[PDB]
C-alpha cells in the first residue's frame, strides 16, 4: 500500500531487501549461462503444458521459443551476467511489458509454482541461490501484481 | 509502432542498439559516483527553477532532494556502478514508476533540454560519454512518451 514495492512486500510476505539479496553475490558467475536457460524452458514447457486455460491463455500470444529468450536474458542480465536483454529489446519496464496480461493474484502463484517446479528439477542450483532466486521471483511477481491493479 | 522500444526509436531518432550503447564500457568507472551526484543535482535544480509552469508542476509532488536520490542511484545502478536504486526501491520499473505523469512528447524534450545543460556544465563527462549517454537518455524519454500512451 503506498509504494509499488510496499505492496509487493505485503502481498507477497518478502522483504524488498530479501528480494534484492541476488545483488549480494554474482549469481550468474556461480550459475552460468546454461542453468538459466535450462531455467527457462524448464519453466515454459510447463507454462504451454499447463491445463489450466485461464493460465495458459495468457501467454497464447506469445512464442514459446520467444518467450524463453526473453526471460532467460533478463534473468542473465539481471542476476550478473552480460545485459543480453537490453541489448536486444532495451529496458526491463516489467510493469509496462505485463500491462497486456492480467497479472491477478491467483496468477501470480500459479507462475510462482511453476518456476518452483522449474527450480526444483534444476540440477546445477544449490540451496542458498534458489532460496535467493525464489525470493527475487515471488516478491517481483507482487510486483507485478500491484502494477496491474495501479 | 508496435514495440514500446521501436515507437521510441521512430519518435526519438535514436536506434535502440545506440541507446544502450552504454554497456559497452564501465562508464561508472569511468567517471565515479561523484560525477553522477553532480550531474543529478545540477539537473533537478534547473527543473524545480523551471519557469514552466506546466513542467514543474509536473514534479510538485516530489521532494527535490529525493529525486535527486532517485535519478543519481538509478544512473549509477544503470552505468556500471553498485545497484544501489534496487537495494532500496526495487525494480526500476520505469513506465510504472512514471504511470502518475503526464509524460508527452512537449514533456520529454523539456527534460531533455535541462539534462542537455546539465551535461553541459559537467566538467567530468568526456565528449564520447556525453554521447552515450544522451543517446540513452533520448531514446528512453521516448520509450516513456510510447509508454505514456499504451
Ligand atoms: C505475475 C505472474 C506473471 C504473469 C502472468 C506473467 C506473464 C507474462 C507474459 C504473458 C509474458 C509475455 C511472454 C513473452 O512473449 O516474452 C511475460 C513476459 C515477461 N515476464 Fe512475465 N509474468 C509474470 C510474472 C513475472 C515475473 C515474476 C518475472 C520476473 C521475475 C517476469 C518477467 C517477464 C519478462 C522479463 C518478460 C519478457 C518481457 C518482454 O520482453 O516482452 N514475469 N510475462
Ligand atoms: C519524459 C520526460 C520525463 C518526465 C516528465 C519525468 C518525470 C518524472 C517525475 C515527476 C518523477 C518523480 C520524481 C521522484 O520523486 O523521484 C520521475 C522519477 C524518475 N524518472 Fe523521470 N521523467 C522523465 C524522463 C525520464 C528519463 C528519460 C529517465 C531516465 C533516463 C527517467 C528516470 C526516472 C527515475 C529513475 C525516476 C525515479 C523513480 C522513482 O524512484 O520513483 N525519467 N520522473
Ligand atoms: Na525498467
Ligand atoms: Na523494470
Amino acid at each position: 500500500m503506498q509504494s509499488l514495492q510496499d505492496k509487493a512486500s505485503v502481498l507477497s510476505g518478502v522483504d524488498q531487501a530479501e528480494a534484492f539479496a541476488i545483488d549480494e553475490s554474482n549469481l550468474f558467475d556461480k550459475l552460468g549461462l546454461q542453468t538459466f536457460i535450462n531455467l527457462s524452458t524448464n519453466f515454459y514447457t510447463r507454462v504451454y503444458d499447463d491445463e489450466e486455460e485461464w493460465f495458459q491463455s495468457i501467454f497464447s500470444n506469445s512464442n514459446k521459443e520467444d518467450a524463453i529468450q526473453n526471460q532467460y536474458e533478463f534473468f542473465v542480465q539481471r542476476m550478473g551476467g552480460p545485459p543480453l536483454y537490453s541489448q536486444r529489446k532495451g529496458h526491463p519496464a516489467l510493469i509496462g511489458r505485463h500491462r497486456p496480461f492480467p497479472v491477478t493474484h491467483q496468477a501470480a502463484e500459479r507462475w510462482l509454482e511453476h518456476m518452483q517446479n522449474a527450480l526444483d528439477d534444476s540440477v546445477d542450483i544449490d540451496q542458498d541461490s534458489k532460496i535467493k532466486m525464489m525470493k527475487f521471483f515471488r516478491h517481483t511477481a507482487f510486483f507485478l501484481v500491484a502494477g496491474n491493479e495501479l
